[PDB]
């Protein structure tokens, strides 16, 4: 249900599409290809088309005149279910009818200009039973080919590849008989639910798109070069974004009245099924189990991804650090950037001692490095001296105000140190990573950390799959990794880490 995003459409084409193929209440979203992180929400209303700017510098989607969101799907879901909220001169703009895109570019199974010879090799060397892909036809421009692998996954002739010709006849697609579809996606979805059966009984099951993003770590440099050609990075990122509609999990607790002002941004909320639940709260507080934070479990180190504190959640943050036995905190922003508070100070001045509700914190020592400041903190519960433990706060301070670092070396040396600290502490809990809304830079640091932990343990003899890792983390907190710039930065960091092995 993300067909309303059109990756290769212009503003002219958007307007004409809404005016000729849509009605009042129709809408679509689209990127500004030249300006990264810029998107447009185009809506038809009163026979005219309004364009609404959406900006993402790396922390969240900022909708002009509206609110801030973790994903465009969560944005669209919000206004398709909360009417009268989106306003112009202040007139209400209704999102009623998604205008579905027919472009297959961002589909996981679509490989564009790929030859039949390449498609078979890939299916043979990387596929399994039910792996499939769609490519543009080499013989007849405008047509396509669906290639499917079937067989026994236990070479020896037990598996095969079957090619199915897809013709384009008067702007519709068909496999030679039966229904004619308005797009390749409709055709593929139809034959995923109703599989073609070959003469003699082979069921051409479309089980999963061919995995082409999982590569050996030594292949990363070549992949980055391919993805960098003028850009394969953009197509792969928007293919990942297309799948964000699978991740609209419930966030009911963060929407409760008692919890609304515990959120930095009211619509950027933790999934219920992975949120950190706080116990032992004040019995006189009706709802005391809430913080805008999620456990991120790789699927040996786990993380808590959370926002920068508010004045009224500092105490809850320390309750969380204590309860989860966290010993390492990563801050991803300065306290203040561009004159705006990005991470309120929740620790004492150096050598000072403060109580934060029932928790007591001493700042033992601060140490300055080039890219970050280390603060050695001692955390304990008031009245229970034997509960004291040291919490090492790594405050990354040189991330640019917009975009990403030009070189990943600083981030990598930082994560390397954080990793060694965590590993030195027996039975340490999850590493807390936070600031801002806790999804952009936070997701980027966490995904880099997960990937380099693989390489650190296994060296060059391991498979890396960047979008699979990101999708896995985004299923535990909304919108982890916000921008294509961060996406490329993750690749560049992995590549750099491998080179310095
Ligand atoms: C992001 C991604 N990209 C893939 N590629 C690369 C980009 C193309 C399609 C195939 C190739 O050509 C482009 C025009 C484009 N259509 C594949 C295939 O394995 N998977 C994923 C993936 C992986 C794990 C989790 C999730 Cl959620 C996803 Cl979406
Ligand atoms: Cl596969
Ligand atoms: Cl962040």
């Amino acid at each position: 249900s993300r067909r309303w995003f059109h990756p290769n459409i212009t503003g002219v084409e958007a307007e004409n599409l809404l005016l000729t193929r849509g009605v009042d209440g129709s809408f679509l979203a689209r990127p500004s290809k030249s300006n990264p992180g810029d998107f447009t929400l185009s809506v038809r209303r009163n026979g005219a088309v309004t364009h609404i700017k959406i900006q993402n510098t790396g922390d969240y989607y900022d909708l002009y005149g509206g609110e801030k969101f973790a994903t465009l799907a969560e944005l669209v879901q919000y206004y398709m279910e909360h009417h009268g909220q989106l306003k112009e001169n202040g007139d209400v703009i209704e999102l009623k009818y998604p205008l579905n895109c027919a472009d297959p570019t961002s589909e996981r199974w679509f490989h564009g200009h790929l030859s039949g010879k390449e498609a078979e090799k890939l299916l043979t060397e990387k596929g399994k039973h039910g792996s499939f892909l769609v490519r543009e036809s080499q013989s007849h421009p405008g047509d396509f080919v669906l290639s499917v692998r079937t067989g026994d996954d236990k070479n020896d002739g037990k598996s095969k590849v079957t090619h199915v010709m897809i013709r384009c006849q008067e702007l519709k697609y068909d496999v030679g008989g039966g229904e004619r579809f308005d797009s390749l996606t409709d055709l593929v979805e139809h034959y995923k639910k109703n599989p073609m059966v070959e003469t003699l009984g082979t069921v051409l099951q479309l089980k999963q798109p061919l995995n082409t993003t999982r590569i050996n770590a030594a292949e990363i440099e070549s992949r980055v070069r391919e993805l960098s050609k003028l850009q394969g990075f953009w197509e792969e990122f928007e293919t990942l974004q297309q799948q964000e509609c699978k991740l609209l999990y419930s966030r009911k607790e963060g929407q409760r009245q008692e919890n609304k002002n515990k959120n930095r941004y009211k619509n950027i909320l933790p999934f219920d099924h992975t949120r950190v639940v706080l116990h032992d709260g004040d019995p006189n507080e009706p709802v005391s189990d809430y913080i805008n934070a999620n456990i991120i479990m790789p699927e040996k180190k786990s993380y808590i991804a959370t926002q920068g504190c508010l004045q009224n959640t500092v105490n809850d943050f320390w309750r969380m650090v204590f309860q989860e036995n966290s010993r390492v905190i990563v801050m991803t922003t300065k306290e203040v950037e561009r004159g705006k508070s990005k991470c309120v100070k929740y620790w004492p001045d150096e050598y000072a001692l403060k109580e934060y509700g029932v928790m007591r914190v001493r700042n033992v020592k601060e140490s300055a490095a080039h890219d970050y400041t280390l603060r050695e903190l001692k955390l304990s519960k008031v009245g229970q001296g034997n509960t004291e433990r040291t919490v090492w706060q790594y405050h990354f301070r040189t991330w640019p105000d917009h975009g990403v670092p030009s070189d990943p070396g600083g981030v990598l040396d930082f994560l390397e140190e954080v990793h060694h600290k965590q590993e030195s502490i027996m039975d340490a809990g999850p590493v807390v990573v936070h600031c801002s809304a806790g999804i952009g830079r936070t997701g980027t640091f966490i995904v880099i950390d997960i990937l380099i932990d693989i390489i650190r343990e296994k060296g060059v003899d391991c498979d890396i799959d960047v979008p699979k890792t990101i999708q896995m983390v985004r299923s535990q907190r909304s919108g982890m990794v916000q921008t294509e710039a961060q996406y490329r930065f993750i690749y560049m960091a992995v590549q750099h880490y491998i080179e310095t092995l």
